[PDB]
């Protein structure tokens, strides 16, 4: 649960996001799959990225990149009432992708890590709490419905 000040703070830096919605999700994607390479594996159009400099030349990457943070923004711009939004990706990551909740941490503290490389000095204490906060929810979330998928 966040408070609407807090919301607000998403929203804002949010806005940061979608100035450049296809930089951002690749530089996402690129730190989730450097920082944690198993997760590459779990891409079977992505596994034959070898080197980083080969990610950020990739253009699906960057497409899939969009589609990761177009969804994401869907859901945050829905201020916790994503239910409908949420679902289908929850199924589908248990279902069919098989990713277990720990990447979806991973990512979070990739979309953080990301903010604060892309926005020094520009993402301060508040709005990092708040994202922060905002990504948990997303996760725990998804995390109810793969408990009642039984997915681990
Ligand atoms: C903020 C977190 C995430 C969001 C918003 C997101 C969103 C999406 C969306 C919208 C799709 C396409 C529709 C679908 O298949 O449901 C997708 C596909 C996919 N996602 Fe995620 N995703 C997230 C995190 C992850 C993570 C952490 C992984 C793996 C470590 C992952 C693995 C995949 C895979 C393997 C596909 C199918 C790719 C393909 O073959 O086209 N996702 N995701």
């Amino acid at each position: 649960g966040l408070s609407d000040g807090e919301w607000q703070q998403v929203l804002n830096v949010w806005g940061k996001v979608e100035a450049d919605i296809a930089g951002h999700g690749q530089e996402v994607l690129i730190r989730l799959f450097t920082g944690h390479p198993e997760t590459l594996e779990k891409f079977d159009k992505f596994k034959h990225l070898k080197t980083e400099a080969e990610m950020k030349a990739s253009e699906d990457l960057k497409k899939h990149g969009t589609v990761v943070l177009t969804a994401l923004g869907g859901i945050l711009k829905k201020k916790g009432h994503h239910e409908a939004e949420l679902k289908p990706l929850a199924q589908s990551h248990a279902t069919k992708h098989k990713i277990p909740i720990k990447y979806l941490e991973f990512i979070s503290d990739a979309i953080i890590h990301v903010l604060h490389s892309k926005h020094p000095g520009d993402f301060g204490a508040d709005a990092q709490g708040a994202m922060t906060k905002a990504l948990e929810l997303f996760r725990n979330d998804i995390a109810a419905k793969y408990k009642e998928l039984g997915f681990q």
